[PDB]
Order: C-alpha cells, then structure tokens, then sequence
C-alpha cells in the first residue's frame, strides 16, 4: 500500500506527502484530481475509470509534476510518468532454495549477455545450470537514472528497470529460472538512493539529516516520521516476493543503515523475509556478528554476510598489493585464520581505519559467510575493473578458485570469473545533469583513478563480457563445484589448518586439500587419493612422508 | 594517562595530538620543551624538575599556547594554565550506597548555599541528613566557562570547577559527606562539550562528524581514532572514582552517545563502574530498556535510569497542562500505566514526535527507574524556571510529592522542593564570546521564552535558594522520606491500583494509599489505620465501603 491498488475496477492512489498541502492525481490521458490529505500526511484518491496501464505525475503544491516514487514502472525516464501494471500477485510459501547448496552467481545484466536484459539472461540459465550454480543474484534493478549503471543510483526502489527490459520481463525472468531449478537473489538498496529523479526530497522527510552516509545520506528510520519511511522499505520487500516470486534479497551496505530504534530495521526487514521463507544476505563492512546473528543472541537475524575478509587476505598474498584495504592484510597468516575465524579482524587494530575493527564470529557455521575471490566491488573499483585474471599467475588463479569454492562458507562466483573472463569492470554512469556528469568524473578519477569516463559507451560495453570460453579454466570451475557437493564440504567448519612458509594443508570431514605456492618440501601427514589437481605433478595416490610439490593445488580424500 | 603522571620525583605529559607535527611542553615557570610524537599522535614528555604546582600551557604547530584538556585543574579561566595537583590516590573497594535505600538529592553547588559553593553545600550535610536523603547528585562540575552556568558548558572533563571551591574544596565535600554517612553522585556530560574553551578541535579529532545531536555533536566513538577518545572518557570515570573517592555517576542524556560499535561506550562505562563497584544512572529519552537492561539481556547494565515518563503524566494532570512533550500526556490513565508499567511509552505514537515510540520495559524492579515531580530541566527551561509550587493547589503539591516517594522507584528531591521553596530555576550563562552571549539569548528567548537574560546575574542570583522554609511542606517529606523506609515500599512493583473518576487508591505489599483530587466517593474495598494524611478529614482506622471524600491524600496500613 503506497503505489497503487487496483480493487475491483476500482484504484487507490495512496501519497506520503507530509510537506504537501495540496496534491494532485493526474492520469496524463485522463485527467487531474485532488488527493484527500489526511492529517499523518498521505494524500489520496479512488479511481474506476481508470484500468488503464496510463502514465500519471502526482502534481503538488509548488506547481510541480512528478512521478510516484513506488512506482511500479517508470516507462519512460526517472522522470517518466509512473504507470499502471497488472497484479502480479501469485507466489509461493517457499523457496526451494536450501541455504547449504548454495552456489552464487553474481550477475550484472546489462554488460553480461549482449542482449543485456532478462532476456539476455534467460538464454544462459541452462548454461548456468551447466556450471552447476545453485542460484542467481541480479544486481540492483531499481530504475536509476539512464540505461548505463552498476545500478547504485537507483531512484525509484519500486520501479522495475527500463531498459534492462522491466516488469514483465524481469517477471519472466523468475519463472524462467524458476522452471530451469534455478533460484534467484535481488540485490536491493535501502541504505541510499539516487542522485537523479529523487523526488522524495520534496515529499517529506524520506531521509535522515541526523547522520550523513559517504553516498549522501540514508534513510530516516530514527527521528520524526520515521514511521512511515521504515514502511516505505518494509513493504517494498513484501512486494517483490509477491509481486514476482523472488527468492532472496541481498542487501547493500547495511552498515549505512543507521537506526536507534529498540527494534533495528533490519531485523525489521528479516522477519519480513524469513516470514515469507525467503532468504538474506548483507553487505557488511562491520565485523560484526549481530547481523547474521540468531533471535535467541538478539541478533537481526539475516541468514548470511559477505566476508570480504576473505578476500583481501588471499587476494593481496598472491597480488603483491598493499593499497587501502589491501595494507590491512597481505598475507598467509590472514588466510588461515580467515579460513578458520570468519574474521580477521576480530577485534584487532587495523591501521587501515586506525581503529579497533570487528569481533569474534561465534560458532555459527560457515554459511553465515559467502566467500569470493571476486565481485563486482572488487574487479569494479580499480580504475580499470582488472579482473584477477590479470594480476595472477595462471596457477594461482586456479589455486584461489579452490580456496574460495573449497570453503564451509558460501561460495559466489563473479561472472566471467567461471570460463577465464579478462574483460574488465568499469564504473560506468548515465546520469544527465551536468554537475553529476562531472563531479562523477573528478570522483571515480580521484577516488580509483579510473580514467574510462563513465559516462562514456566505451567505459560501458568495454566491460560487456566477451563469452571467450577458456575450456581450462571453465572445466575446474565445474568440477570443484561438483567435488564440493559431493564432498559435502559447506557449512561445516569443523578442519584442520596447516601450513609451511609457502605451503598449506587443509584437512577437512571427507579430505585434504594442498595449496603450495612455491615448489617446497611437505611432510603429508595423509594418504588419500587424488581427486583433483591444478597440475599433473600430483600423485593420484598419496601417502604420508615428505615430498617435494611445485606450485600448484591438489586435492585427496 | 592522559593529563600528567607524577612517578616518583618525576613527572609525564601526556598528550594526543594526531594533528600535530611539533608540540611544546611549557612550564609557565620553568620553561618550553619538546614533545615526543608518537606515530599514533600522541606527543610527550618527561619531567622531574617539576614538583611545582605550575601551571602550563601546550603550544602547538600554528604557534599557539592551550592548555591540557585532561586539565587537572584550570586555576584561571577556562584559557587558565592548567596546573600540577596532588595525587589523591585513594579511594575504597566499594559504595555504602546500597541502591534500594536510595533517596536522591538534586543539587546546584552555585544557586545553592548562599556561598555557593562545596564548603556551603558541606554546612547542610546534617541539614540533608536530617532530612533523610540517602545521597547527593551534583550537578556537572567540569571546568565551564565564567562562574554562572547551569554547568552543561563543561569544556574540561578532567577539570575541577574553579568558582564551586574546586579540587580540595570537592576533594572535602566528598570526604565530608562520607563522614556524615552521605552518598555522592557526581553528573558527568559524554555525549557533549562546553562551547567555550575547547581546544579537543585541534589536537585532532575527538568528536565525530558522521552525527549532529542539538548541542553541537558528540564525539567519537566509532570513526577513524575513536580507540583514543573512547579511552579519555573511560579513564575519566576511574579517575573520579579514585581521585575522589566518589560514589556514582549520572548520566546526561546518554541518547546522545553514538556507538556503533560491537560494543556500546555505555556498556563500556557501566563495566568501569561497576568494576569499582560504584552506581551508575542515566538521563535517557530512549524508551528503551537496552540501557538499564542487564548482561545476560544483553543490556548495557547501567544500575538506573530516568523516567520523565512519570513526571509528566503527573504534572499535566496536575496541571492544565499540554505544551511541547505535555502533550503526550496529561491525563490520568497516564499516571497509573506509569505507576504500573515504568514507560506510558511502551511502543505508541507520541504525536509529540510524531514517531512509535518507546517499548516495554521488563520484569525490571523499580529500582531501575528514579522518578522525581522536580529537577533543573524542569524547572529550568520554563522560561521563567517556575517551581512546581508555583502552578498547584497547596493540596496537590503534597500529593504530588506523595506520589513520587511513594513509588517502589527511587525517588528523587529537587533541591528547595522539600522545605516548600518557591524561588525559580533560570537558565544562566557565563559566556564571554560576543556571539555566544548573543545566540544563547535569542536561543532561551526562542526555546522556551526565557526573558531573564541568562548572562545577568539577575537571572542568576534570583534562582539562588532562599533558605525560606515551611515547616508544613518540610514536616510532610521528611515524614514520607521515612514512612517509605519503614514500609519497604522500595523496588517492589507488585502493587495493585485504582481510580475512579478523579480518585486513586494503590494497595501495596504493607498499605494502601489513596488519592483524591476532588471530593468524589470511593469505595474503599480495605481497612487500615491512617499511616499519615494531607488533611485531617482522615479517618484515623479506615474500613471497607462507601465513604465521601475530600481532595486530599491520605495513606493507611
């Protein structure tokens, strides 16, 4: 309740406009109306003549045309008239999607399929299902400004994507995957919003001016009104799961979600979800445990959270990278305990934020985390989106791959990653005001040096994937993905860390695992038989002695 | 560590300068030295020439003198030197102050005595003993700026106010009252600093910019060094502990505090406390129970808290009162639900912010929340701090009174209030900055109407008390004050309660009490013998029916 409502024959339109004292209905066929204030601020009005899938601009007092901000679909530009759709209205009590098969793809539909649509999109899933994924995460589809963006501007969380084909397509989307088994995960943005088409602004107070986020300013969960905005977001979850049968939510850096509130509008969110049965996810820079945290810890709840930590650990000890972030680790220590602690940081200085960072993860099992060696974030903001591929040596590459995907943790695999893609992530933007189109540049370019003007095709489509299959790379994918399953390896925490100066072995419920990044002398306390390799050096029956390895990772049992 | 440290012969400086490339030890006597810049900012030195109660100012990089904000003691103006004192040292394992027994006395060093100060304050101790008072709370007593302030303009956490006597004269009232077998409450401000004097600003950052409270903003406690700051404060509440033997902090609106963290600064302090085994009590607006909720609640454990909550209900009955947060209540209903569920906001909208606010306290004992029909905000920000005597009918104001001491929560006296004082509370500052005195004035102009130009001592003086007393209300308080004791009314919140129309009657674990605003009937459902009456239209032995009466309290057995 705050878009639309169509009854019978009969339509609502429901309108947050504390600061309005007069509001205008405005079917742009039809005609315009005047909406009943009430006193909590919401205008409104009933309608019948209308079924019409018509574009209509809510007009306010200051003379002003402009478009619902629950608009179901912005036909035209974030400055489109909002418009009419169907009721989508069926989906079910479930989602088939059990959290230990969990095998993420993060996808970006524009530069993906060349197509870059849903449709696009849809033509993969049996590729998809090949790889053996175990479900898709889309990347933010909220309407932002232009047809060229990550999708972090966008501006109208309940309208569903121009370009990338919208509704109906997105619709089709789901049910696609759904027929083909595959489970689908929106990403969506409650921390912040898009600086174009923003017309909250003039609505009301939508957004807090207590705190100040980095990407402007949350939302106000806190003060005044905070009542209805902290609806505002609750129902836009409902909606998708009703509205178009999703199966989870990822949610973007929760941690410029600010809220005082005896109740944490998270843990709001989580029970939403987990009350349709669907699952969460969170960005979380904050090594903090109460996200993931359970109800009896007093914890919001949110089924999962990315653990960059992971990362960077491995990243910058086969990259000889120490840039921001990087300078917090850069080393193998960091790797195994990230691999036995979640966290790194768990409570411990990082000089990076010259501060105390995070705390002990509890004893919560693996999949409380998704591990990556890659995502749109990390290839994304580089200044030239290198993909790993770029800064490794072949067999680290491979050797990485089996780390992340050979974890308790919940496994995700960037796009492109799986087959050996070397294009890269660019920060591409389509915004059209001037000063955006510009402080932009200054930014990426200050921020990351990032010289591809992301307001340009280029910047754009340089970042299209070229479907170049490397059948090397790709076939390992697959199979460590199927070893996985077949090992039972997720969740399950429960291993045993070694490692030598270069070398590390990990002892697990159903194997080992042997990671030498430097040809070196091992004393293999096991004998298994090899299961996988990334060279041929590897002895398909091993036993416990010293032995010499060269680069390379292999797997037992 | 963070002012000066006197070893043996020898003395440290310690001083967190981030900001600063080069600082300067400066003995005013003596001479100017050089800091030892730590890498994480802090500069220092060593000393043993000194002994000398010297003052000293830091001069930094831009080639200014300042002087130590962990200041011991300011001996001159806020802009004094800071100075060398003694190390005080000791202090005991404990606080008499058992928190049932807990009878607290609001006072304001300044308006008090007419000395004003901690020796005049010491003349009353027998004074408040007799009384019956359980403990003392002084109002904030950290360096402000001039002689004339509330004392909310604190710009010297570590600095004993000059004016009230200062260091030893604190020092004495401490170890005073601790004969006279008093308790005393020091009220320390965290969430905020004085407008004059503070030089935190350039020594780096002590104060966050992610938040803005009213009164400028907090300080830092998750961002970029917050490790530091998060220390001053913590070490400033052992010192007060063992510098000063105190006896238990209060709080200023901790709401204010801002904390991310996995671990909230409260919770952090309250360990402190609790650490020496000391009280602690906070001044929340937060419906919320987190605070003085316990551990194992995950609770950040402060042992109480304020409930204004109480107050108003029972002030806007009393009076026809409904301006800003009057509005919320004003009504009867409102002063049972608080008598019987600490919080009339308990998860409701208050349309005085227009958001839910509030939720459920526990299973908590009274003993968790202090309630009080007076105290310097009050009476203070009125306009023209009128006394609560001022705007009830004589019976009232000792119903009222009744009503407060009478609850299983912890009773606290406004200063003046027992013996009847009529003499107002007035907002008075003691700025010097042009634009400060200047602002203040259209700001209490503007808030809340105050004409008494608070940089008058005529707004002062008059706030001053006049020791005038009453023996009618002064008899009664004492009397309630022993009656409670005696009763064992304290904590307990298994209390049965009625109300007709414009009566009230609240059967306890050892009495009953009955209110009546307005001759009315009542059908007195018990039988008792008049305890203590605010009439002598009471019945001596009381029992069960109907029975006319007359507005007036009187209190059974």
């Amino acid at each position: 309740t705050f878009a639309y409502k169509i009854d019978g024959n009969e339509v609502i339109f429901t309108l947050w406009a504390p600061y309005q004292k007069s509001v205008k209905l405005k079917v742009l066929e039809k005609g315009l109306y005047e909406m009943e204030r009430d006193e909590k601020g919401y205008f409104t009005i009933t309608l019948n003549n209308v079924k019409v899938r018509d574009r209509y601009k809510y007009v306010l007092d200051d003379a002003s045309e402009i478009p619902d901000p629950a608009s179901r679909y912005q036909p035209e530009g974030v400055h489109g008239p909002s418009q009419i759709i169907q009721e989508s209205k069926e989906f079910n009590n479930e989602t088939f999607l059990k959290k230990e098969d969990l095998i993420i793809y993060e996808i970006h539909v524009g530069t993906f399929t060349p197509e870059g649509t849903f449709e696009g999109v849809i033509r993969k899933l049996d590729y998809l299902k090949d790889l053996g994924i175990t479900a898709i995460e889309i990347m933010p589809i909220a309407q932002f400004p232009g047809k060229r963006d990550w999708g972090y501007d966008g501006v109208y969380l309940y309208a569903v994507q121009n370009s990338y084909g919208g509704p109906e397509g997105f619709r089709k989307l789901v049910d696609e995957a759904h027929k083909k088994g595959l489970g689908v995960i929106l990403d969506v943005v409650y921390n912040h919003v898009g600086p174009e088409g923003n017309y909250m602004v003039k609505l009301g107070p939508y957004f807090s001016q207590k705190y100040k986020t980095p990407w402007g300013l949350t939302f106000n969960f806190d003060d005044a009104e905070s009542d209805e905005v902290r609806k505002f977001i609750l129902e836009n979850v409902e909606y998708w799961i009703k509205e178009y049968n999703v199966d989870g939510f990822r949610l973007d850096a929760v941690h410029a979600i600010i809220d005082t509130s005896p109740k944490h509008i998270l843990e709001e969110i989580a029970d939403v979800v987990h009350k349709y049965n669907r699952i969460v996810i969170a960005e979380s820079d904050l090594n903090d445990p109460r996200v993931v945290n359970p109800k009896e810890k007093v914890g919001y709840n949110i089924d999962a959270q990315w653990v960059d930590d992971f990362h960077h650990s491995i990243h910058a000890y086969l990259t000889g990278e120490r840039q921001g972030y990087y300078t917090d680790f850069g080393n193998l220590d960091d790797i195994v305990k990230s691999y036995k602690d979640v966290f790194v940081y768990d409570g411990k200085y990082s000089n990076f934020r010259r501060k105390t960072h995070g705390e002990p993860v509890g004893e919560l099992d693996g999949c409380n985390f998704v591990v990556y060696i890659q995502n749109h974030d990390q290839v994304g903001n580089r200044g030239k989106g290198e993909r790993i591929i770029k800064l490794v040596d072949r067999e680290s590459y491979k050797i990485a791959a089996a780390l992340y995907l050979l974890s308790p943790y919940i496994p995700m695999i960037f796009m492109g990653e799986e087959y050996g893609e070397e294009n890269p992530f660019y920060f591409f933007s389509d915004f059209s005001d001037s000063k955006l189109i510009q402080g932009v540049r200054e930014g990426r370019k200050k921020e990351n040096g990032q010289d591809t003007d992301p307001q340009d095709e280029s910047t754009f489509n340089a970042s299209k994937l070229s479907w170049k299959i490397d059948e090397e790379i790709f076939s390992f994918y697959k199979i460590l993905i199927k070893m996985r399953k077949e090992l039972s390896i997720a969740c399950d925490r429960r291993v045993n860390v070694v490692n030598g100066e270069n070398w590390l072995i990990i002892k697990g419920r159903e194997y080992f695992s042997l990671y030498v990044f430097s040809k070196s002398s091992i004393e293999v306390k096991y004998s298994g038989t090899l299961l996988l390799s990334s060279n041929n050096s590897f002895p398909q029956h091993i036993e416990e002695g010293k032995y010499e390895f060269d680069k390379g990772f292999a797997l037992y049992k």
